[PDB]
């Protein structure tokens, strides 16, 4: 399983770093950030699953709560195929970076890349309009 | 590639055949009741993408539209995995049938699998709500 190609997504946001996680590592409010999940996110045994459309089915794992700002997640595709997607809040002055690190999944043209980071960006900033409101 | 289980998920809509196609076969209508697509879906080089939440981006390519009801689907997941949906509206009376084919893909779990079924079923239902009220 070689190493890839990345791209560290992301940005700031003008609220200190604890509220920051405590809002982003609570994985019922992703529906409301992340545009993958606006359909919803149930828990399910320890982990959680999100339900319904094109790929009825994917799983998604959550790192468990810490004081490092760390909300990585594993997100199993329907095919078996396991993603693990680094995902981190850190102290910026007053307010946070919030940061995605992307790899580039084998056979993957430069378009996929970059429609998968157009829509991370996205998200992350959908993220820091709520919180900032 | 070997032959897949499966699963024919189906049901009664109290509309004309014709009303419920030319609702169903339109893409741009596929957010209001598709729950992984809720977040919207694009046109894109006449293909379609979902975008984007926990993986980032998929492709949808749709059968062109046709007399037979036929709204089959291929989803490209972005490990590259194409998975075909067979999707098809035909006359039950004055009503409509609708059916989806789901077919077990290797390295999903009897869990996996009933969600999955699960989460058709109540796209469908919605659909259903949709086109009744």
């Amino acid at each position: 399983m070689p190493v890839m190609q990345s791209r560290i997504i992301h940005l700031s946001v003008e609220k200190p770093w604890a509220e920051v996680y405590d809002f982003a590592a609570n994985p019922g409010n992703m529906p409301r950030w992340a545009a993958g999940l606006a359909g919803g996110l149930e828990a399910d045994g320890e982990d959680w699953i999100a339900k319904g459309g094109p790929l009825g089915e994917v799983r998604v794992n959550f790192a468990p709560h810490n004081e490092f700002g760390v909300i990585d997640h594993v997100v199993t595709l329907p095919d078996g195929l396991k993603v693990y997607n680094a995902l981190r809040v850190t102290p910026n002055g007053s307010g946070t970076e919030v940061s995605f690190t992307l790899l580039r999944l084998e056979g993957m043209t430069d378009e996929d890349f970059e429609q998968d980071a157009s829509a991370i960006t996205a998200d992350l900033e959908m993220l820091k309009s709520l919180l900032e409101a």
